[PDB]
């Protein structure tokens, strides 16, 4: 009956169905068009609430970082007591959503298996870089973070370590949308999380 | 002859194929987008691939070519060095994307330009195949691995092989995103050694 709660219903009627049109269909060939129809708006609606498919996207992407903003801030606090701590929780918390959300999961294989970076869309690539790289200053800072706590080896190359794990666990979260049933994520989370901050901890090549 | 100009023919259409998926991306491009930018005519692509995911399928092949010598070489049981030959593997893989821009770009359209979205889901089942078929090499390459000594005894090497895979994989596909960000070439080494410390040291991966 108010017009803001209106369009927050509205907005998020449009993004669920977002979600179930580019896992469906991919994001090349879906139309916003498309999206409205299976949304039950009009066209005015949504191109009311986005200019375009990568302002969609966008708001995909943006939607994932929600849940872990809490422990990722701890583990960048420079007065943190335990900031590997958090940073392992970071992580666990991160698999577990992913295994055991349906939308976290289907908004994951969109980015990663449905959506294409071309230059008649280069906003996408660009925002993808853009989300990576600021990842990569939060890590930066928790690893910097660990090593001052003695948590980490003192010669760490907090850099090239950070780029390690964000590989690594990149990596291993679209191994598994590829291949599910062929690693136990959820069963054996925390060997999988361990796996990677070993490689950080232990590793000579990480070393400056 | 008949045999030479078809297989130019079919590397006339790869070629074409990787600029056009490059460009448009795989979703959105045709065999007959393909066939135009080829100069081919008189429906010859469709003598050469049955369809899009195929074509799609031909790319993926052509980049285990360069590095095969050094797999098999890595799951032989006689080799004396598979910890060894897989290092180079790796150190050839990581050198190849960063000098051929063929590799390169052949990557860029696999890991950031092809939905998986085609009607007989043969892209994403294709994709599925070639890394399974990745991962039973290099489980076979650590398990003689750890047969040599060169790892730990108790290495689960499924686990292992998937941790090195995910790790490898994450590397290349952030150098593609972020080329600036990540000396691949010049500190090749720490790169590759990285990884293979991953293996070697942590207790997470042993059974
Ligand atoms: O494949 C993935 C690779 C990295 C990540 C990181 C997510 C993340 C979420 C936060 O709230 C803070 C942060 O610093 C990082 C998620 C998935
Ligand atoms: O990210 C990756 C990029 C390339 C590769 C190649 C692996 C490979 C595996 C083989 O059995 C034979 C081969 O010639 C190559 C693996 C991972
Ligand atoms: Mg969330
Ligand atoms: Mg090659």
């Amino acid at each position: 009956r108010r017009t803001k709660e209106e369009a927050q219903e509205t907005r998020a009627q449009i993004i669920e169905a977002a979600e179930r049109a580019f896992y469906k269909r991919g994001v090349a060939r879906t139309t916003l068009a498309d999206i409205a129809e299976l949304a039950g708006v009009t066209r005015g609606a949504i191109y009311w609430h986005f200019n375009n498919k990568a302002e969609l996207v966008q708001a995909l992407l943006d939607s994932l970082h929600e849940t872990h903003d809490h422990l990722a801030r701890a583990s960048e606090s420079e007065d943190e007591v335990d900031p590997l701590g958090c940073m392992r929780k970071l992580l666990l918390q991160v698999f577990n959503e992913l295994v055991l959300d349906a939308r976290t999961r289907r908004i994951n294989e969109i980015l990663h298996h449905k959506c294409e970076f071309t230059d008649d869309m280069c906003e996408i690539r660009q925002q993808r870089q853009s989300a990576v790289l600021d990842i990569h200053k939060g890590w930066t800072l928790a690893l910097a973070n660990a090593v001052r706590r003695g948590q980490l080896p003192g010669e760490l190359d907090a850099e090239r370590a950070a780029v390690a794990l964000y590989a690594y666990v990149d990596g291993l979260i679209r191994r598994w949308l590829l291949l599910p049933d062929s690693v136990d994520l959820l069963g054996d989370v925390e060997k999988w999380v361990d796996t990677g901050l070993d490689m950080l901890r232990l590793s000579p090549a990480l070393r400056k």
